[PDB]
């Protein structure tokens, strides 16, 4: 039953991603941030996703739902 310790290292993720430092992000950095541990989303994946996100969402992503997309592993 770990999340605390596996979101943990998502805080420092989002902050590394995070270049504007202005608490919030996109779907610019995000789908870079699956590739690097998370399950490395296909090609379209990647993408109707992330757009999917874009339109959806609204063009936002905060480190709440940044770490519940993420999920605990899969
Ligand atoms: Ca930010």
């Amino acid at each position: 039953s770990l999340r605390p310790e596996e979101i943990e290292e998502l805080r420092e993720a989002f902050r590394e991603f995070d270049k504007d430092k202005d608490g919030y992000i996109n779907c610019r950095d995000l789908g870079n941030c699956m590739r690097t541990m998370g399950y490395m989303p296909t090609e379209m994946e990647l993408i109707e996703l992330s757009q999917q996100i874009n339109m959806n969402l609204g063009g936002h992503v905060d480190f709440d739902d940044f770490v519940e997309l993420m999920g605990p592993k899969l």
